[PDB]
């Protein structure tokens, strides 16, 4: 039996699945620890490793890239879970080594790979505390080329009056995603600041794990995965929308929650976003 994780229901993805919008032919890059291509509930289309010591992007040692991938696109069948965009073309972009660490060059190389390979959506479920001209240049180039760029806001919680949003979520060109729970309350670990754009489910998120397993993780990575999947649903309905239009559709149709510093525009609603982009007209 297949179970629909509550977070996929919470953002109203099943309403679009029932209309035949499932993210078909939309290319989504998961820039993370790789994706297990052997999992019966995931269809990996391609990808690349940017880790010099670890040449196989389909060997997921850290487990979380396979989990993010399942939130984006776990297949619609009789097993496992169900992704937000179960027909999406999933690409594994491994930028973290078996030890948990990732040089900034590897992440930027992964973004450049994604532009060269014409990804429609890039999900970056990683943050750093610091940016660089090259990291900003890569995400700005990706958005200039038409890519929807989504990133986890970070898991740094509240710090005084400061922004704790990580990079590259902190850059204006990137959609920064925080985490709520099933009650729509902000998760205590979710990073905060004026750079936050939207929230999505990020606690107790059931998804695919390597070796034909399933389990729950928590984090703004999980939240970002929902929004990346939602962008793919939107592009399956509206293939000629610009990335600016897809971004506005998600931001302008949220369920309003608390203050923008903690919640951004609120919780995404992909059913409402798919009605109209609300960019200018
Ligand atoms: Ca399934």
């Amino acid at each position: 039996a297949q179970s629909v994780p509550y977070g996929v229901s919470q953002i109203k993805a099943p309403a679009l699945h029932s209309q035949g919008y499932t993210g078909s032919n939309v290319k989504v890059a998961v820039i993370d620890s790789g994706i297990d291509s052997s999992h019966p509930d995931l269809k990996v289309a391609g990808g690349a490793s940017m880790v010099p010591s670890e040449t196989n992007p389909f060997q997921d040692n850290l487990l979380h890239g396979t989990h993010v991938a399942g939130t984006v696109a776990a297949l619609n069948n009789s097993i496992g879970v169900l992704g937000v965009a179960p027909s999406a073309s999933l690409y594994a972009v491994k930028v973290l080594g078996a030890d948990g660490s990732g040089q900034y060059s590897w992440i930027i190389n992964g973004i450049e790979w994604a532009i060269a390979n014409n990804m429609d959506v890039i999900n970056m479920s990683l943050g750093g505390p610091s940016g660089s001209a090259a990291l900003k240049a890569a995400v700005d180039k990706a958005v200039a080329s038409g890519v929807v760029v989504v990133a986890a806001a970070g898991n740094e919680g509240t710090s005084g009056s400061s922004s704790t949003v990580g990079y590259p979520g902190k850059y204006p060109s990137v959609i920064a995603v925080g985490a709520v729970d099933s009650s729509n309350q902000r998760a205590s670990f979710s990073s905060v600041g004026p750079e936050l754009d939207v929230m999505a489910p990020g606690v107790s998120i059931q998804s695919t794990l390597p070796g034909n397993k399933y389990g729950a993780l928590f984090g703004t990575s999980m939240a970002s995965a929902h929004v990346a999947g939602a962008a793919a649903l939107i592009l399956s309905k509206h293939p000629n929308w610009t990335n600016t239009q897809v971004r506005s559709s998600l931001e302008n149709t949220t369920t309003k929650l608390g203050d923008s510093f903690y919640y951004g525009k609120g919780l995404i609603n992909v059913q409402a976003a798919a009605q109209h982009h609300h960019h200018h007209h």
